[PDB]
């Protein structure tokens, strides 16, 4: 029924371009990666070619654009944000940019996760002085890479998010890294991502054509628009082929 289901749903439902396409994986297009960070363990499969491609294009599609920074969001749970997130992270470093993920989902994390590291330190405890800058990223054994995992689940994300502590981390961040990628809560939800998209002035948005309802998804892409961020553009996930 209610999907957007390709490239054609999105330019024609949402209006927006489509920046990439992630097939559902397979032994095939991810040659038999042992984990979901696909980019990392089989550098040379299809589907890492395709993070290269929405690298490339964010960085040089649009002449004399200077993105810094991206929200990656969607509009439910389940879209694949943390996989397009790590993905997509793996893929600047690769390309010699000094690349940090932030995992700004404080709620539901999963970066810790996908890039096996501890989270008994991270964003939270930062932002609360409970931790140092230092001891809160972890540089990764990918080179060029440095991960900001969740830390511990505080009982309110948007105070910290609107806190002067997040706003003067992000100045910090900006001056310290060539590209930073924020994972995200989905938009519906919570304003989580709306938040950070105000600070980034640019997002990614990420729609699981398996499974999502087109008003939903409009509705998400509005509330986006609605912070004054630049949607830059779509990426759909879980495509058959
Ligand atoms: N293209 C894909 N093919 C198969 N599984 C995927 C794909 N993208 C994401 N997943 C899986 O779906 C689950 C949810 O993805 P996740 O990135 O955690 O979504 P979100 O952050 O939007 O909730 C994860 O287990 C992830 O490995
Ligand atoms: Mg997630």
């Amino acid at each position: 029924d209610k999907r957007i289901k390709d490239e054609e749903d999105v330019e024609k439902e949402l209006g927006l371009p489509v920046l990439g396409s992630i097939q559902k994986f397979n032994m095939t297009n991810t040659r038999r990666s042992t984990s979901s960070l696909i980019v990392h363990e089989q550098p040379k499969s299809p589907i890492s070619e395709k993070f290269r491609g929405i690298r490339s294009n964010i960085m040089f599609a649009n002449p004399d654009s200077a993105v810094q920074s991206i929200v990656i969001t969607s509009e439910a749970p389940g879209a694949g944000k943390s996989t397009i997130a790590a993905n997509l992270a793996v893929a600047y470093a690769q390309a010699g940019y000094k690349t940090l993920i932030v995992d700004g989902d404080m709620r539901k994390p999963t970066q810790h996760y996908i890039f096996n590291l501890p989270n008994n330190e991270g964003l939270s405890s930062l932002l609360l002085n409970w931790s140092t800058y230092q001891d809160s990223i972890i540089s990764t054994e990918i080179e060029d890479l440095d991960v900001l995992t969740s830390g511990p689940i505080p009982p309110n994300p948007s105070e910290l998010i609107t806190s002067r502590a997040f706003a003067n981390l992000y100045d910090t961040l900006l001056m310290n890294y060539n590209f930073v990628i924020i994972d995200t809560p989905p938009v519906n939800t919570v304003t989580d991502a709306q938040l950070f998209s105000k600070f980034t002035g640019n997002v990614v948005y990420v729609v699981n054509s398996e499974n999502n309802n087109k008003d939903e998804v409009k509705k998400g892409k509005e509330l986006i628009e609605a912070t004054g961020a630049k949607l830059l553009g779509v990426v759909l996930n879980r495509m058959p082929k």
